[PDB]
């Protein structure tokens, strides 16, 4: 039920990503490069399994998961977390847990754009991705 999220997407706007990274304890030099990086996110499905690739000139990541089933993840900033992804209100909600901390990565489609909202602590970052053909 994930289907309009599938495809290749490019970052075209970012708000408050430095705040989000700093909340996670990312160091200034990494935040600095990250603030100038425009990733490509690729979301594909094969049956019940989603694979989400994030590619850039700085960091790359890839995760595979089934909706609603917890998976181990090692994030771009090297946190080892317990993750689960679901659909909630038509939004793809990714919850990460570690050390009693939590962060959510929420994706929603608004006027054909994918809006990624990243929340940790009080920090709320909004990143906008546009679909590639
Ligand atoms: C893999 C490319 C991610 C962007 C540059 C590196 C950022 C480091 C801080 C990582 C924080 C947790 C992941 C954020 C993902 C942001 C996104 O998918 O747009």
């Amino acid at each position: 039920m994930v289907d309009a999220f599938l495809g290749t997407w490019k970052l075209v706007d970012s708000k408050n990503f430095d705040d989000y990274m700093k909340s996670l304890g990312v160091g200034f030099a990494t935040r600095q490069v990250a603030s100038m990086t425009k990733p490509t996110t690729i979301i594909e499905k094969n049956g019940d399994i989603l694979t989400l690739k994030t590619h850039s000139t700085f960091k790359n990541t890839e995760i595979s998961f089934k909706l609603g089933v917890e998976f181990d993840e090692t994030t771009a900033d090297d946190r080892k977390v317990k993750s689960i992804v679901t659909l909630d209100g038509g939004k793809l909600v990714h919850l990460q847990k570690w050390d009693g901390q939590e962060t959510t990565l929420v994706r929603e489609l608004i006027d054909g754009k994918l809006i990624l909202t990243l929340t940790h602590g009080t920090a709320v970052c909004t990143r906008t991705y546009e679909k590639e053909a």
